[PDB]
């Protein structure tokens, strides 16, 4: 019943498997300075007195991987930060990551599921819940019961664990001792649970974690579910000329220049590409560059262009889609003497896209101009 847990109470040893700490240290203090495995992975080593006792390590290790977001790894190269686990007299653990080496004992008697359990809890960061502030409320502590060389093992902390407890004090935490720890002869009791019917009982033979404990490690490590938001749409391109060049280019060894102009044509009066010609001047053919767009996803892109025409010198207007191999997607040798929003649908296989305006103007038959506005790119079927 209650032998089982004798592997859990050394004298030299604050609460009984606290290592590192001073036995009559200020309970607040040796709380708050409580240091956490970054990540929530905690590496490890066994003595080869541990190993003969692996099955039983990896048992306790099993509640934790399943439970929370805490992981057991193996201690490899570049590590400095580890728990080497052997076994001493009894079970204990430094509470914490401590910083280099840290040792664990999973002593005789020591390879009940509880006690690996609880003394890799102190690993991780957990204290003993008899003695949290509140615990006065849920537990009375029969001072006369206990060895009087014990009595500051059930020294409980004072208020003021900031923002609160969080977790409820549970009888069924497997950081808590049970009625008869530090006994003065074996069956007199220590602690008396305040509520009606309930004992705590030896860790032992708790079978690992309670459902608050799981809670106090997730909330400890950050650990979680909550969904992150879904991300914003792929915000869809469309240019004015109003202010910018917008990026499309043109090419160098060419008779034409398409420039950036503010004028009216055909009913609108704002900035657009503009390639003009008159009947004194020469042969001029330009070819605008679009900058690249990614499609940035498997789907069906859109391009729109409103295309202005007008004159005899507009000989040759073609709109071609380049990815891998340069396809033409539209040619315009009727001269409109308008404009016209050319709506072209396009699939992508995986490659950012650049568009091609090229214009043929020839002064010979007489005046013209090319005019190109609201250039857009949507990522949808057009
Ligand atoms: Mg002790
Ligand atoms: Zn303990």
């Amino acid at each position: 019943e209650n032998l089982g847990d004798l592997p859990l109470y050394h004298s030299n040893l604050f609460e009984g498997d606290i290592a590192g700490v001073s036995p009559y240290a200020d309970k607040n203090a040796i709380v708050d300075h409580t240091l956490l495995w970054p990540g929530g992975i905690v590496y490890y080593e066994l003595a080869p007195a541990a190993a003969s006792i692996r099955n039983q390590i990896l048992e306790g290790m099993k509640e934790y991987h399943e439970k929370t977001c805490i992981q057991f790894k193996e201690r490899t190269a570049g590590v400095k930060d580890y728990i080497r686990i052997n076994r001493y007299d009894g079970c204990w653990s430094m509470v914490g990551r401590q910083g280099g080496m840290q040792e664990l004992s999973l002593g005789y008697g020591c390879e009940w599921k509880g006690l690996v359990v609880h003394a890799l809890g102190h690993a991780v960061g957990f204290w003993h819940e008899q003695n949290r502030a509140d615990r006065d409320d849920y537990i009375e502590v029969i001072w006369d019961n206990i060895l009087q060389s014990m009595q500051y093992n059930f020294n409980k902390m004072e208020p003021w664990e900031n923002n609160y407890l969080n977790e409820r004090f549970d009888y069924k935490s497997v950081m808590l001792y049970g009625e008869t720890a530090f006994s003065k002869d074996g069956t007199s009791p220590t602690v008396r649970p305040k509520q009606p019917g309930v004992v705590i009982g030896p860790v032992w033979k708790k079978p690992g974690f309670s459902e608050s404990d799981v809670r106090r490690v997730n909330r400890l490590y950050e650990c979680f579910g909550e969904v992150r938001p879904p991300p914003p749409k792929i915000p869809d391109f469309i240019c004015d000329f109003e202010s910018n060049d917008c990026g499309l280019e043109n090419q160098v060894g060419m008779r034409g220049e398409f420039q950036r102009k503010y004028d009216t044509l055909g009913g609108r009066t704002g900035y657009f590409m503009v390639l003009s010609v008159t009947s004194s001047g020469t042969y001029a053919d330009s070819r605008l560059i679009t900058p690249y767009f990614g499609a940035y996803g498997n789907q069906d892109v859109c391009m729109s262009v409103d295309v202005y025409m007008s004159g005899p010198a507009v000989r040759d207007v073609e709109i071609s889609r380049q990815d891998s191999n340069t396809e033409s997607i539209g040619k315009y040798t009727e001269v409109s003497n308008s404009w016209v929003t050319r709506n072209f649908n396009l699939k992508a296989g995986r490659e950012d896209m650049r568009f091609f305006i090229f214009a043929a103007l020839d002064p010979y038959y007489g005046d013209g101009v090319v005019a190109v506005d609201n250039l857009k790119f949507k990522r949808k079927p057009c």
